[PDB]
């Protein structure tokens, strides 16, 4: 679609529209970053790895009934890709889709004497996400509240069915810096349960995968445009 032309409520400018461009606040040597098929495969690697390990029932949190797989999506790569140009984690821009309405979104800064390879930076990511295993608990699952759990807490939210991500990197106040942004298809709703409990995981999939044991398949017609 022509995002210029794609409304959202709130009637903010949409993150893919008009031609990409770095921020000022990226200062003068900012470089977008590829991410290639191994990072692709990483990322997706880790989500489903803890999506199936909580759907277990692990951590003390519930065993998740209609937990899916999740796939990349490209076009959620493009616009959180673009999103990293601006070099910023939290704007007010739209990043709505076709098929996701409202896309949820995790950014993760970094700072440091030297910058890591693209791999640590995605190692990085995921070591953050899994240390807030500590934040988590059953009542934030029964009923989604935003220390931090939010990156987390989307990881395994089972209306999420895909993701793609973006990087850019760059050098400002004397530090190499980077922002990783990943867009998700869904986000979890204050108020609802981050997933559906279940007796038996996977006890309400009409097909479950052969890989990841607990979760659906890849065909699970799970809609992400609807919430808990
Ligand atoms: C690039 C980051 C993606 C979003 C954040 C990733 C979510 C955390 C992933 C943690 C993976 C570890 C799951 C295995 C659980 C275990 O074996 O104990
Ligand atoms: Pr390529």
């Amino acid at each position: 679609v022509n995002y210029c032309r794609l409304p959202c409520r709130g009637d903010n400018y949409h993150v893919g529209c008009g031609e990409p461009a770095y921020a000022q606040e990226c200062g003068q040597s900012p470089r977008t970053r590829e991410l290639l098929k191994e990072h692709r495969n990483e990322i997706l690697s880790k989500i489903n790895d803890v999506r199936d390990h909580v759907a277990k029932g692990s951590w003390g949190l519930p065993v998740a009934a209609r937990m899916k797989v999740v796939v990349w999506d490209a076009e959620l790569a493009g616009l959180a890709k673009r999103h990293t140009k601006g070099c910023v984690g939290e704007t007010h821009a739209c990043r709505n889709t076709e098929r996701f309405w409202l896309p949820g979104q995790l950014n993760f800064k970094y700072s440091g004497d030297k910058l890591p390879r693209i791999k640590e930076l995605i190692d990085d990511a995921v070591k953050k996400g899994h240390l807030q295993k500590h934040n988590i608990t059953r009542e934030i699952i029964e009923n989604y509240r935003e220390g931090d759990v939010k990156e987390l807490a989307l990881a395994i939210s089972d209306r999420v069915t895909a993701v793609g991500c973006g990087l850019t990197t760059w050098e400002d106040g004397a530090k190499a810096r980077a922002l990783l942004t990943c867009n998700f298809s869904s986000q979890n709703t204050r108020g609802r349960p981050v997933y559906k409990i279940g007796n038996s995981p996977g006890e309400k999939c009409i097909e479950k995968d052969e890989t990841y044991k607990n979760l659906c398949s890849a065909t699970e017609p799970i809609d992400p445009n609807k919430s808990n």
